[PDB]
């Protein structure tokens, strides 16, 4: 289980690719905090 501070740095690190906070938050929820899947969803779409 990542800590809350590790979540915030994960979130900010992905935001550095040019995504707004609320989209990254939604992608990390959809990925269960796996950053690889979150970035996949931001690049090429959520499942479905």
């Amino acid at each position: 289980l990542v800590t809350g501070s590790e979540y915030e740095t994960m979130l900010t690190e992905i935001m550095s690719m040019g995504y707004e906070r609320e989209r990254v938050v939604a992608a990390l929820r959809a990925s269960g905090n796996n950053p690889h899947r979150a970035v996949e969803y931001l690049l090429t779409g959520i499942p479905g």
